[PDB]
């Protein structure tokens, strides 16, 4: 899943690999 604009979502986001997730 491609980075999300919502806040909250972009930094489990980051937690998963970003693209890696």
């Amino acid at each position: 899943r491609p980075p999300p604009s919502d806040a909250a979502a972009y930094a489990q986001w980051l937690a998963d690999x970003g693209w890696a997730s």
